[PDB]
């Protein structure tokens, strides 16, 4: 199998995928805490626990992130602990394919890279992609596999908690869809806000994408393709997302691990 | 004059409010930051430095707090520093003449219903308050002046700080506008974030309210109104809000002052 | 055996009950940190690591959360990891058997109404529960089985730390009895401070409830009982409390398992 | 005047004494939050702006702290700005007159010192001084003025913050008294627990001292005397505590003066 | 006269400025915290109780930032209460006359520039600026009035308030030279430390500079500089420091004052 | 094999030791974070995990620890989880045939102690230690064996995380050597501060103790050893460190254990 890693600022996704190229399939997922200043041995103990029995099966090891910290310490605990394997770390402003039509090619995270090339793969054509992280990732994919940027908004649970810490009256609550859009106690009203209010982001800033850009109006033909843990959460909420995708960064970095071997 | 207290969870606006009923309104305003350990000597000190010489020619004092602890100390300034004045303090589950009908009347915030008691009395119908604090509270009044409930999304500047601090690769920057909607540099990215989508987050909010509760659909007539520091930012992307008003809490807090009186 | 989980804001203890009824007992009990953060994953992987081969020879599983965050994670992992048998999850405003009488049945937590319902079910009169944790929890059954409402104090440790990261002078100490009430320096001081004076803080509490309320006063029979990691500390130095059970809380989420089975 | 300086881990006092020897009494007393990093142009400026107009009748300057950074600012602050005036600063180990009957002599803090000498001046006997500070510290003078010892317990308000805080279902509460020590709600819950557990906690603090150190006991005449910001709130739920002086501390700053004159 | 105004990360440097060109000196000078999240009320009531009767004198006001939101609140500030003065706001990147060879001109703070112009001004020569504000910052400037670059090292106060904050056993020690370079006990290692290695960190940069770079050799005459509130403290302890200029960015800041005139 | 613990305030070191005496070589070596409230039964999972099959071959376990919470947390789950092997915690001021001539020898920590052992064991004359952690200790040993003190100075990492943190202008970088001491951009000035700085700071510190003191001097011959997980990264840029030994404390833990038995 492969060993996908996806480091974010609050969550790392550990994935095992078997096959290659088109037949390959994601046969694990799981999703871990970050930590900043964790260790190769602490990172090695986790992942081997998570994986079980497939380390003696590896046949390589792909890996992202958006803390250099964690990605340094990746790096020591694959040479350390599966030397036999090859490796294809990923940093900022990776070559992949996809052109990088950005003022600073070298700047841009990852993760959204990693996403669009996924995205061009399985569409072939102009794509959106919203990523549900630590950040809301908004992505815009060209007809031609072109990376023309996007957006960065606050993530969902992020941001609830920001503002459930910011406050003294609000406290912290379970990230759930109310009864309705009107609440009538404070845990509904905060809920209220935070499911119904990032869908209302997400569906802005997409139909916002699609007018004042060419080639991605509503005559056009553009997948728009949502990933993440809380997106199933706000999926029956949004009117301009039409797929939802779990596995997108995984096969992503399964792409470059491909390309890169 | 009449000495208005806002305190919020980030920011205390204090102004002096000249007139009486309809002919009353604000003819200063300052805003300072809040101080959770703040005393009464230490905010009457800065209150007296702000207003000069009116302390002499003030009649009445109001204030608000959604801060427990600022709520004693401007207790205690209260009885202490002006004795000869009325003064009106405002907890959870007032006295307003607006009936709160929601689960817990005595935990929703003193702004929320002091926002709703000000714009029942401006529009007289329906209305949907959109207040951006360090929450973003939506307030849902009735057409018989009732509140409802609402929502409490995250705040633009406070998930946009916890954005930029949870990530090492995103550093402080400042909200405005950007030139797109795809930005091309990640300052860009998180400015087309920050902005567009929490447009889109109220715009959807107020859009949710009005299609799913009765009576408040687009053939009432509903006023949209929105107040807060940051209100002016966003307002030019909002297509859902009609009126912004800059001193609603403190015309709120002078109708229950004269309330009171 | 049955699968207790206890989340509380600063630590979370797993254990192990076999049997039934009154034959059932608590044979497996560990302490952990709760990470507000932690995912069901890494909560699986550590459970799984504390009971060993007995992931097998479940035959139900409990938890309750006074963390929201961890009730969502735990949720998905009890949905994850053992389908294969019953599970009940504790919310606020619970059926149990013990009715509520307090303003607010929904906001009460999780913890103190299994405690209620343990303690009832032990003495079948009025109680007095103390559950020393990150907060002193003091409730009050009455003789039929209803949970009057009681006290929350701040607790022992997290008030000593408070005290010591608030000055330069005090740092982190080890909690333990001091030689006398009378210290000749800080630390003995400060030790003195945190036992004695919470120990007569637990004691004035329970006396004033004697006292103060119909049905508890020195003539009715009342069963004082204690629980929680630290009260073996200042349980010598406690007058009024009776009896101390260690496993209160896994007793009564065993309850809530056989009722709701 | 005099200008007395009390600076604690969380609030300052700052008072204006007239008069001399006996007939020496507080004429002005002010209470600021302490900045930690605090300089001596703002301090001298807040102290100017609280001060007013008598800065020109100054005849002298006694100040102490618990953080010594605020002192040394106190002293910058004394000899830049009031040059003409005598000034003594206070450390821990200041020779007063009271024998400092201790381990460690020179690390208890000026506070204590300060108050265990006001009260063997007020009362020349045995005497128990409650200080309600950031921390609650119980002092012990026998009947020839020595500085037996006390105990150091952590504040009121320090603690159910830092309750507060730790727990997600707490939230911030105004520090007043209930209806009931049985507790409807969870803000009465936490108001009950943190006023009748500190007021227990006092209460326990002072009979141990009583019972357990030689000619304190209640046949010996012993003069309790509570002060601080939050004793008139604790003090109807004493039954240990006699007399209560506000201005105790201020007065034993007086002492020190006049005794270094 | 003129208003200079240093915003640091942690502190603030007001000073007033007579005369102009040689004719020119600092009259007034004053250090207060700096307060990321102040706004332009409060630190209008700041500077005007700072600066008395001196605001209808003022000609003009030169500002720099760290800080960006507080540069924008001065602007704020400056348009809102001193209308009727010039003002020249500095921006990192800001063109002097002092050339900026290094790889990003527009990222390099304006402190930096500030102080690399003064320093010119005063030695016409090459130089080496020590500045001990927040951080250390070693600026070069060749003998053509060049920014050739530099170091930035932690700084000596907040180095130490951090190893105070991440150990229990070092609590917050005052900064002051110790009796000698082995420490008999943990203040006085830790008072060791921060003195004698950072005096060795400024000396083994000021070395490897002069060492390491062309035209900067020992045989040529290189002016070194040393500025900053902890510069007098560690000026006796350093062997390549002989110049200590402690208005050297207000001197700079009135330099680019009258060179934007 | 001895199991070797040392619970530094940001990391632990974990090691495996076979053999004894002169034959005794460190086999195995982990690092993981230090959680201040991690319990027995967390701490007990990581360590076997760690450890995998040598945990049945235990013949005992040193252990000393700057937290003295994480040393009694290493009690209960050595005596719980290994109870059938000896176990010699270490406290501060502990004997290990090394006089600790300071002021207060029972204040100096264990880490402190156990490297001045170690190196005095292997060169059997004055050294000097440098061991880089979560700060920079530097230990003097004279040629008697005997501990005469040293300095703490902040750490390289852990003020670099400091002084990203506290700075708005400054991202969480990689420690790293840069390409020169004269930064063209700021990163490389903050890598060349942290780097160059810190090696200055070493070279200071040894040099000045090198001078000031009886028989250190450079007709003296004085073993100079490093250690630490930062020290090779420093060790470079370093004049005055002779010799690297990167399992200094390990051994000395040996040396201990060996001497209690």
């Amino acid at each position: 199998m492969l060993l996908a890693i996806d480091v974010r600022n609050t969550h790392t996704v550990v994935g095992l995928l078997s096959g290659m190229k088109e037949h390959a399939k994601v046969v694990q997922q799981w999703r871990i805490r970050t930590e900043s200043e964790v260790t190769a041995d602490e990172l090695a103990l986790t992942i081997d626990g998570l994986i079980g029995e497939d380390s003696e099966r590896l046949t390589g090891t792909a890996a992202l992130s958006t803390v250099p910290s964690v990605l340094h310490e990746v790096r020591i605990m694959l040479d350390q602990y599966w030397p036999s394997v090859p490796h294809v770390l990923i940093e900022p402003g990776v070559r992949t394919g996809i052109p990088l039509l950005v003022d600073n090619p070298k700047e841009v995270g990852a993760d959204r890279i990693v996403n669009c090339l996924a995205a061009y793969d399985r569409f072939r054509k102009a794509a959106i992609v919203v990523d549900f992280g630590s950040s809301i990732c908004v992505d815009v994919v060209s007809a031609k596999g072109e990376f023309l940027g996007g957006a960065i908004a606050p993530g969902v649970q992020v941001s609830s908690d920001a503002a459930a810490a910011r406050s003294a009256a609000l406290r912290r609550v379970e990230l759930a869809r109310p009864r309705s859009v009107v609440g009538k106690n404070t845990v509904e009203c905060m809920q209220a806000g935070a499911v119904f209010g990032f869908a209302g982001l997400v569906d802005g800033l997409v139909g916002r994408i699609r007018e004042d850009v060419s080639g991605f109006s509503v005559d056009h033909d553009v997948a728009i393709v949502a990933t993440g843990h809380t997106a199933p959460l706000l999926l029956p909420e949004l009117h301009t997302v039409d797929h939802y995708d779990q596995h997108l960064t995984l096969q992503g970095l399964r792409l470059v691990f491909e390309r890169n071997l």
